[PDB]
């Protein structure tokens, strides 16, 4: 296999189907991405994220960084002989996370000092080290070092932070084309930003495809906007990308975002299971999600969901998961994680089929009639 | 196979090595019981405890009748078919757990009534309400419903508590007998009591031997006696039961209290997993147990144990599992709770072993050398 190589079998409106080759594997376009923290899919074994139907896993960058460290994981022979895991890792930059759980956060043009909210020992992040840390890590999909958005954003401080994303990300792709092992087998994504804004989508579009990319994310979303806002965004924005290259749609998401978003033009998609407020309960069905924590599946001998093909399907109740949900037994996490994200897989099985018979709007419009009936 | 059938292939002074035949399985003795509290062996599935060499699980009656029923468990088919588990099951009594987990407690020569530990709702055991209980659950072994001696006992309470159990013995012999499927399907086990006090262990074993039972368990012991103290009383009262049935030593214990009872003639054997002040992170290996929390194994790529033929330790390093374990991870407590199983089924194997080849003798001090040194 090639270091990468993005090719586009099948095509239905703004949708398409295909295959990103690289080094360690294939990887299935529309694909979901499970999403590994601390080098470790919660609750999974490698070999049963691989089994729901996974092509590529995402590691955190900004997890891994402070425990157990991007020169740990290195000499140790990097995250995937680490965490038993040997097919391709997209590692994102590690910058959203600094923001969201880090704290004393000082930033400026250079990037970002913070403090570690373990310890409180003092980090930093940069497109330098950002791009260092995930060569350390040894991961094959590259994300540049962006600055965070926030949502709501003015058109002037979303127009500067775009500003400042594309000098990151210029500076993001010479520290990649400079490390010569890392340039010649891993590739390098741009992230797109410009808030809710056509004008600042385009000039981010037009600064990404100068310096050129391997793939093309659409950040600044799945950040509170709502599934309308988000959608006229991506209706404007994924045009605006080369056509050639993966869409990766950051941080998205719930099944019928996963739908819409195929439906205009992303090829990639991650997002973290819940768990709070005993969302931790929940379970992906044909039918829409169900809480497994209610009383009503106590004594509900069928499976999670009347199709799915999953292990977790095959020899378990509702009934049973319920009272492992309950207790907080830790076999409750272990399969209802399991079941989503071969759910999630299913649901890309399905989107990647109707794509390549040319019947994926008719599938999306099924797909919506029964989730939400 | 036969409702059960104890037969032994191979014998080295007071050590048996052979099998239990039932309805849903092969037993090897000695065997080690992996404990499933409230309907799960903790962080792991069925298939992957039997993988790791197990015949029969042991299942926790007082967690059970709280969470989720046992009236309820049996209306949803039984517990294996509720947590995925075919092969034999042994349910405890619950007494034990009562004592130990519950408040309120209210004892009688009837039974006790207890409060929940959960939510505070009224509960109640006896002889027949505990058995019926494991019928409802569709116990393969059951035992018998004693009344717990406190370690250290005096001899006249000591006395008092064993007679009442044998009281109580005999009403669980008859309780089972009346119930048709019961008696055809299952097997029950008497336990003898008497704390450290000779003549007490040997009218115990006289009295459970009279009313007969299909295996004898020696009670009362792995509550702070400590091992000395503990080999003292087997050796005295193994002898005393039936040579001819299996011989169960309940909660135990580390692998070295294993060896030195099966020496001593014990057949069988169950325990939980350590967690407090971190001992979630001990792992068992042939030259002792280690901490995996200890900073010194961050960087260390040796599997748990040098010799472990478990899935954990082909597959994963000691760094690794390190990281796991500091981090809170689920997938840590997965992992070391399959090696340690596993690690105790090849404790069994080799003991096992050693007893049909006429060497366990040696085995045992070869064992311990490297173990504790
Ligand atoms: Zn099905
Ligand atoms: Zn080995």
């Amino acid at each position: 296999r090639p270091r990468f190589s993005f090719s586009i079998a099948a095509r239905e409106g703004k949708a398409r189907t295909g295959t990103i080759e690289m080094k360690r594997g294939v990887i299935r376009t529309p694909a979901f991405m499970p999403v590994g923290t601390a080098a470790t899919v919660k609750a999974l074994k490698p070999e049963t994220v691989r089994a729901t139907g996974a092509d590529i896993i995402l590691g955190n960058t900004y997890h891994l960084m402070l425990r157990p460290g991007a020169e740990r994981i290195a000499k140790l022979g990097g995250l995937h002989s680490f965490m038993g895991w040997d097919r391709p890792i997209l590692t994102d930059s590690g910058g959203f996370q600094v923001m969201s759980l880090s704290s004393l956060t000082k930033q400026s043009e250079e990037g970002v000092t913070f403090k570690s909210h373990l310890d409180g020992s003092r980090h930093m992040l940069s497109p330098e080290r950002s791009i260092e840390i995930q060569h350390l890590l040894g991961s094959d999909i590259v994300m540049a070092f962006d600055e965070v958005t926030p949502y709501p954003a003015t058109p002037s401080r979303a127009a500067s932070s775009m500003e400042r994303s594309m000098r990151w990300a210029k500076r993001s792709r010479d520290a990649f084309d400079s490390r010569k092992e890392q340039a010649e087998n891993a590739a390098l994504f741009g992230i797109q930003q410009g808030s809710v804004f056509e004008n600042l989508r385009q000039q981010s579009a037009d600064a990404l495809a100068e310096i050129g990319f391997d793939g093309y994310a659409v950040g600044g979303l799945a950040v509170g906007e709502g599934q309308d806002e988000m959608f006229r965004v991506l209706d404007f924005s994924v045009p605006m990308l080369p056509d050639d290259k993966p869409h990766y749609l950051m941080g998205v998401g719930k099944p019928d975002d996963i739908v819409g978003a195929v439906e205009r033009g992303i090829d990639m998609f991650d997002c973290v299971l819940p768990t709070r407020s005993g969302r931790n309960g929940q379970a992906f069905t044909w039918d829409g999600p169900i809480n497994i924590r209610n009383a009503r599946f106590s004594e509900d001998l069928k499976p999670l969901d009347s199709e799915c093909h999953c292990a977790v399907c095959q020899k378990w109740s509702r009934a049973y998961i319920h009272h492992l949900i309950r207790a907080g037994e830790i076999l409750g996490a272990m399969l209802m994680t399991e079941h989503n994200i071969a759910f999630y897989q299913q649901l890309m099985q399905k989107i990647r089929d109707s794509i390549s018979e040319g019947r994926f709007s008719q599938f999306a419009q099924d797909f919506r009639a029964r989730y939400f009936a």
